């Protein structure tokens, strides 16, 4: 099982300038329950992008993909190829742009936050996959976040 989990704003923009447009830290208790005591992988920037003090997240085993077969993470295990990502049975891939398109195919969850903010794509953000309709999803409700961001969750599976 692969699972993508990732916040996208409603226009598909997940991340600007290696950082996440928007304050949302109401995500961070549903990322955290559907990651915690599982294998995470992630791209070299969004392990980068991770806060010094959660990098490597707790409780998971982090996985980063990198082309560079020397890349320092500590903690965490740099791969070279998205195969050597994914050999265990619950994994879930936790960013960026690339890595989420890479793993796509070998996904059959996806777990969207969708945050109801204003932002047209522009040129050089980091993205979201593209659902298609091989994809069976479950739309939740609309919520209000303190920092006045109304968002919503969605899980999709196909088996
Ligand atoms: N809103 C959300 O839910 C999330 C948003 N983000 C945002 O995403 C952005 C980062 O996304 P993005 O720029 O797309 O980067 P990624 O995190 O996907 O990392 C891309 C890097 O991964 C490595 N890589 C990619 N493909 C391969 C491959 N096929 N084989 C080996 N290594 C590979 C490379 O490392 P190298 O260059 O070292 O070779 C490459 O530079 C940031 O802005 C971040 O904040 C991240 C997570 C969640």
């Amino acid at each position: 099982m692969v699972g993508l989990i990732w916040a996208q704003a409603t226009s598909g923009v997940i991340g600007r300038g290696g950082d996440i447009p928007w304050r949302l830290p109401e995500d961070q208790a549903h990322f955290r329950e559907i990651t915690m005591g599982h294998t995470i992988v992630m791209g070299r920037r969004t392990w980068d992008s991770l806060p010094a003090k959660v990098r490597p997240l707790p409780g998971r085993r982090n996985v980063v993909l990198s082309r560079q077969a020397d890349f320092m993470a500590s903690g965490a295990e740099v791969v070279g190829s998205l195969e050597e990502a994914l050999t265990s049975p619950e994994t879930w891939v936790i960013g960026g742009g690339q890595v989420y398109a890479l793993a796509l195919p070998y996904a059959t969850r996806c777990e969207v936050t969708e945050v109801d903010i204003g932002l047209p794509r522009e040129a050089g953000d980091a993205l979201a996959p593209v659902l298609d309709e091989t994809w069976r999803g479950e739309t939740g409700e609309w919520r209000f976040s303190r920092s006045g961001l109304r968002y919503r969750l969605y899980s999709y599976h196909r088996s």
